């Protein structure tokens, strides 16, 4: 009998859906009102370039100054669909495309083993475009879905997080009583995780990252990007790199992780050293988890380090490279062996030479991990 699992995806790492009844529209193609709730992520009919500033408008967060929190545009509602089944972390688009298809290995692999979707192997997605402080209900739902999996399936829990999704149960990790955790937790997998943010974030904020959606142009996709809490939230932290680094170069001046204000100052997004500020506190740096964990990293796959902009910030950098999984650098993976030290439970980090921050979710190698932590040896 093998213990449930819970798993916890990343940015962009589940399926958000949205329902409008709006004052007014960016331009005519734009609905004002829909009927229903439909599919905003992800949803690959939104994304062409004519109606692409329809998308932007409805999934743009606004931050509110006074308030210090984020709201939605007026008259947009969002939701996040299939909280405890599996079909929206498995499949990002419903049209259920290769694309998309992002804890759909894993769970197939989890099913050959026994388990069964929605039962003893839930999902627990949230909206990711927020930091935590802002999904205080998710982290009540998930509370009450692991105690209701412990006293079903008779025994604690194996959460198994993934990028950003890292961050996320670690919060929560640190904010319950160290009794609940050793009743209800019997591990933590960590896989991809960010713990001492992203240097692409930098890149993002400054003049957009359309990797993810090549059509779009750059500048366009970075007003929904900025709008994000979460991007804001996984700049670089002192805790992992050097104060003097530079992460943007341009002619005329750099800017290191101490020059924040200054950075969100110049490329026009005041707003986002507030949300930096809100949120640069939230996950306690150096507060282990408390209970047993198994930290995997990728590394050999070129991941961007700095950028040089010859033109800022309304002009693409080129992009310097370190190590890492693609996205995740690998000094913000490591902040695992700090906390070997500091909790009582086991830590083991894991190396995974060449294997990439989404791919590694459908790797053998990974999945291969995740039996002898569930089933045994
Ligand atoms: C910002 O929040 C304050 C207090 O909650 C509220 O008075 C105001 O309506 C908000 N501003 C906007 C633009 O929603
Ligand atoms: C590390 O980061 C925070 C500022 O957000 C501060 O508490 C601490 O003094 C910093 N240390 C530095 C910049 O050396
Ligand atoms: C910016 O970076 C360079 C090193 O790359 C350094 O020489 C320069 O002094 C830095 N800017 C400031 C204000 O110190
Ligand atoms: C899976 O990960 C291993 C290391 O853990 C890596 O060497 C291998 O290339 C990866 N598989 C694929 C298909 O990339």
């Amino acid at each position: 009998r093998h213990p449930p699992v819970v798993l916890v995806p990343g940015d962009l790492g589940n399926q958000l859906e949205a329902k409008l009844d709006k004052p007014t529209v960016v331009h005519y193609l734009c609905s004002k009102k829909t009927e229903s709730y439909f599919t905003i992520w992800l949803n690959l009919e939104l994304l062409l370039p004519v109606i692409i500033d329809c998308w932007i408008d409805n999934i743009r967060l606004v931050y509110n100054k006074t308030s210090r929190a984020t709201q939605f545009p007026d008259g947009v509602d969002v939701r996040v669909p299939g909280f405890g089944k599996t079909f929206s972390l498995e499949f990002l688009d419903p049209s259920k495309s290769s694309v998309g298809s992002y804890f759909h290995t894993m769970v197939e692999s989890l099913v050959g083993w026994g388990y069964t979707r929605g039962e003893d192997v839930r999902g627990a997605p949230y909206d990711w475009r927020r930091a935590p402080n802002e999904n205080g209900p998710y982290f009540l739902a998930l509370r009450e879905m692991i105690e209701e999996m412990y006293q079903l399936y008779g025994g604690p829990v194996v959460l198994v997080a993934h990028a950003m999704g890292n961050m996320y149960t670690l919060y929560f990790l640190q904010r319950q009583p160290q009794a609940w955790k050793d009743k209800y937790i019997r591990a933590f997998v960590s896989l991809g995780a960010p713990w001492g943010g992203v240097a692409k974030t930098l890149r993002v904020l400054a003049s957009g990252d359309n990797n993810r959606i090549p059509v779009i142009g750059p500048l366009k996709i970075r007003e929904q990007q900025r709008s994000a809490v979460s991007t804001s939230w996984l700049l670089p932290y002192n805790y992992t790199w050097s104060p003097e680094k530079v992460f943007v170069q341009t002619p005329t001046i750099n800017y290191t992780l101490r020059d924040y204000r200054k950075f969100f100052q110049d490329i026009g997004f005041e707003d986002g050293w507030l949300m930096r500020q809100d949120t640069e506190g939230l996950v306690e740096a150096t507060m282990p988890p408390g209970v047993q964990l198994h930290c995997l990293y990728g590394t050999g796959v070129p991941t961007p380090d700095s950028f040089y902009y010859e033109s800022f910030p309304d002009r693409d950098p080129k992009i310097c490279f370190g190590d890492g999984d693609g996205t995740v650098n690998l000094k913000s993976a490591l902040q695992c062996q700090a906390w070997q030290s500091r909790q009582e439970h086991q830590v083991l980090l894991q190396e995974l030479p060449g294997s990439e921050h989404i791919e590694m979710l459908a790797n053998a190698t990974t999945l291969a991990y995740l039996k002898r932590v569930l089933l045994g040896p």
